[PDB]
């Protein structure tokens, strides 16, 4: 039974489309965490209010070192409050901008961490959508934390494009791992182009190239993940066992 009065609210940590995050200390436990304030109006304006309610619900049952922890949540007339884990090292995206690009060990380790977390959710019948660097936070020990809340558990007149979206949902994160792996090593997304339109075509036609410095092991893994056909994409287990990942990762791969 939470209330804003239960916290000592400190400095802002970021502003988003739907809300703001602040650093906070729980008066009771003198425990440092992050308070996310979401504006119901913004959520409704985008028709995601009902969606979030369900995602937060799923999250409250997820417990994993590489998934940003949701300690609880509450609300009032116009706000939704999320009591979240405080990740002191910022986002992966920020870190990547700071270093330009990651080496193989850093990259492989992050990929393993994501795969381990996704693998765990899979075993709880929970699926994840696309993953962006902007939604990955870093813990004090440098561990990555999935922090978006993209979780989830007629047809006759719909065309492939509108249908293929709602099917093979369990293969979307695999494509994302491939994109993240490429960006971590190269410094830019593989389908980044000049225009909104150009980017579409690149992704759709699955056309991209590897800079010379990208080793063979990494090209193999990325190429297997970035396949147009979702069923052609490997299983999370295959990622966790890929020679390049196990060789370079410093974090033990733990499937399921
Ligand atoms: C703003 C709301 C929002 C919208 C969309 C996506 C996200 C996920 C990142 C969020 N944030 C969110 O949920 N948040 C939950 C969070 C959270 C954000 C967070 N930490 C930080 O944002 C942060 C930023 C900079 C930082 N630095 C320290 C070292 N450097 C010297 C300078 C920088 C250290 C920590 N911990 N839990």
């Amino acid at each position: 039974q939470w209330a804003l009065e239960d916290f000592e609210i400190g400095r802002p940590l970021g502003k988003g489309k739907f809300g703001n995050v602040y650093l906070a200390r729980e008066k009771q436990s003198k425990f440092i965490l992050a308070l996310k304030v979401l504006f119901k109006a913004q959520l409704e304006k985008a028709g995601v209010e009902h969606q979030l309610r369900r995602e937060v619900e799923i999250q409250s049952h997820l417990r994993h070192p590489n998934i940003l922890r949701l300690y609880g949540y509450f609300h009032d007339a116009t706000r939704v409050y999320l009591i979240l884990e405080y990740a002191p090292l910022g986002t992966v995206y920020r870190e990547l901008q700071k270093l330009s690009k990651f080496d193989e060990q850093r990259t492989a380790t992050y990929i393993t961490e994501l795969a381990n977390a996704l693998s765990y959710c899979h075993s709880k019948r929970v699926i994840h959508r696309d993953i962006k660097p902007e939604n990955l936070l870093l813990g004090s020990a440098g561990e990555l934390k999935i922090a978006d809340f993209g979780w989830s558990v007629t047809l006759d007149y719909l065309p492939p494009e509108m249908i293929e979206g709602r099917m093979h949902d369990e293969k979307v994160d695999l494509w994302s791992l491939g994109v993240l792996c490429y960006e971590f090593l190269v410094g830019k997304p593989p389908f980044e182009a000049n225009t909104y339109q150009e980017t579409y075509k690149r992704i759709s036609r699955v056309e991209f190239t590897f800079p010379d410095f990208v080793t063979e092991g990494a090209r193999d893994l990325i190429s297997r993940l970035l396949k147009h056909n979702p069923s052609q994409r490997p299983m999370l287990r295959e990622v966790l066992e890929h020679p390049w990942i196990t060789a370079n990762s410093s974090k033990p791969s733990n499937c399921q």
